[PDB]
């Protein structure tokens, strides 16, 4: 595209503020910007703030959301869709004019964790380019196991195409598939879908530690096989609904955009990796590592 | 196949009749049928009753079916095999061959949304021309949210690829992955498996209805990651059993072959687009449109 | 690789005992075996011991595993990792040189039907040559339908792409997905992964019987659309935990690595195919029959 030639947007941090008991307001941008998705590979992202998979949201149950976009690339429109909420596709979810913004309003009363992206038409082009991101909403009565987890981190995959090239898009084999952790508490790493930072920096536990991990595929094309080697997960529950429970999975199924919350016991010290079991995809970048130490 | 040149056979309606309390007949025929599956491009599928995805059957759990299948294929044999029935497939999904017709009967003993297909070898072929549908089978005791569920409709999901080209169908991507509606009262839309007809007469509802799908995705070959934008589901059904019961899904599931019913609120007016979320499949076809109004 | 070349390793029997009353010993070699994998096509496996997928593992849940592996290969390093257990990767899932021994202890205390597999960077690598298996761990309550199961058995799907093509392992569609059949009880047949010996020597039932399927799809790259031709699954567990109770499901959902047990009726004497419904897969050589007599 001719008017992003040369243009990289500087991140922009996620604005939230609480606004009453049950209200929240986020601020998030589209932006083009410059990422490493694998090394000495660059891909000038179409993003939510800069960051691809964009930036992590969390929510309470029954909170309503006021929602503005501000549009900062230079010609293309772009939108959102939260998928936690209901809202009217074709009034909330509109486009957003180059240099403009808009604000929407809707209520995520569902607990779970929800793939966000941008859905402008061809909507595969404005995913796979980058606009995807999760949505976290805290159920009102937590989850049964939540007593018994000593750390938690959000993952989420994605996979990478050759470059605004629709064709690709639709017919080909992703040519990276990854995972990203987005922050939720301060020190928590945040990073975009790479092959390699969270090979070459892990996530941390202890010895002994239940870890929560909340996860989301968000395609935009594969299905996830997610595993987390030399563990066996306790308790899952499916889209992060405390409803929806299973025990003593081996690995869990995830559709495009399908979401869990995982927890597992790491019962020894060492390095843990975290996959997509579809291994044609872990092979293209979608291994994890989790380091346990004794501290 | 030189004996279906020029052959295409007018659609002929499913004929249906209760002949006891726990008895119906079932006659359908299998027919060659030029279809308009995207615009401008004509498929001469094979079918049955010259619509593919075929005719929606639906009985009640318990019903023993007692199923006829007239071959008017001048040369290729077809069969019938219902996922809904405990049969004997090398004896009652058997070929019917040519100009001829075959009478089976089998039990229909658990609820749900179940395939029913074509059995000729190869398998892949008959299925991958147009050979599918669904059958509904009613639960004795009904759902538990029978009482919240406003209006009702069924939905499929299939694929099509390079016209009867085996190295296609085996190893190739989809051409187009498409939904069709079948018709389940007076009124209801019922259609074919194209790009178009639901984006262009929306299914339709109203502002704050409970919407419950019977939806299966028949294949051949792709999982399906089934999503309303701007609702979650409130209750899923795997299968369309009302024992597997999940709650606030934003994303089902299903394998190849696989149902669900699945149950959400649409709380705004506005056109609510119903996608596979695996992206590629969706900008290959797989949208439909579901039309809210104040009325 | 060169040095593989003309090596064909004779199969060698898994060595099992219990040394306690929660403690078992498993001993397995890594070695380099020809397996015909459809009628006149050899491929060079990577297995362990001789078989692929390799031999199947039972024990009880709560179980020590004391495990050793004796690597046979004469140049490629090769490890295990049971998805059963809880271990350190990076200390108990660790490469065997050529020519070496190494013993591993770790525990299984989830019930299920488990993938195994070498562990070895490129794992996708090790995988697609052959070094897969299930583990099952018996549970100490066992399932709730045990008492109506007339007759079980263990079925194993995976993929063979182009021998040893990293290009094809990693962004090419299988050449062929296969059943095999693993010994539970003596005069069980043991089969490795290929397109026909199931179709010849089918399975083994009685008119009437319950019948449950240990299964587990070990990839290494495609998910599963488990279903059993001509009947419904009465019961599904998934991963084979108690816990995890689906019933009346047609078809069953399996992710790379993913396992279940289920449970069904066959009412009627005759063959039933048993199939992924991913019919690309089926067609490349994944149906095994089930035949039911009077006897
Ligand atoms: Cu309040
Ligand atoms: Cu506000
Ligand atoms: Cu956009
Ligand atoms: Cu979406
Ligand atoms: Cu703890
Ligand atoms: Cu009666
Ligand atoms: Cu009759
Ligand atoms: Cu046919
Ligand atoms: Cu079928
Ligand atoms: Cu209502
Ligand atoms: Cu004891
Ligand atoms: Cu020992
Ligand atoms: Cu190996
Ligand atoms: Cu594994
Ligand atoms: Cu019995």
């Amino acid at each position: 595209i001719a008017a992003h030639k040369g243009v990289n947007q500087a991140p922009v941090p996620l604005k939230m503020e609480r606004v009453g008991p049950h209200d929240v307001h986020i601020e998030m941008t589209a932006q083009i910007t410059d990422i490493e998705i694998d090394k000495g590979k660059i891909y000038k992202a179409w993003t939510f703030n800069g960051q691809a998979p964009g930036p992590l949201v969390v929510v309470n149950e029954g909170d309503t959301i006021h929602f503005t976009l501000k549009n900062m690339d230079p010609v293309v429109p772009h939108s959102m869709d939260f998928h936690a909420v209901h809202a009217s596709p074709s009034k909330d979810f509109i486009d957003v004019m180059p240099n403009k913004s808009g604000t929407f309003t809707y209520p995520a009363n569902k607990p779970g964790v929800f793939m966000y992206h941008c859905g402008t038409k061809p909507v595969l082009q404005h995913i796979a380019n980058g606009m995807h991101g999760v949505i976290i909403v805290k159920p009102k009565n937590g989850y049964p196991t939540d007593k018994e987890v000593d750390r938690e981190y959000v993952l989420i995959q994605n996979e990478w195409y050759k470059y605004n090239d629709m064709n690709d898009f639709q017919n080909g084999v992703p040519s990276y598939v990854v995972f990203s952790s987005k922050a939720l508490k301060p020190g928590d790493p945040n990073t975009n879908g790479d092959t390699f930072t969270l090979k070459e920096k892990p996530l941390l536990a202890k010895v002994g530690e239940k870890i929560r991990l909340y996860i989301n595929n968000v395609g935009p094309n594969e299905v996830s096989s997610f595993h987390v080697v030399g563990t066996v997960f306790d308790d899952v529950y499916l889209d992060g609904n405390p409803n929806n429970h299973l025990q003593g999975m081996q690995t869990v199924m995830l559709p495009a955009s399908g979401g869990a919350v995982v927890e597992f016991t790491v019962t020894r010290p060492g390095t843990y990796p975290i996959v997509t079991h579809q291994f044609n995809h872990a092979q293209k970048g979608a291994v994890a590592m989790l380091k346990v130490t004794e501290t």
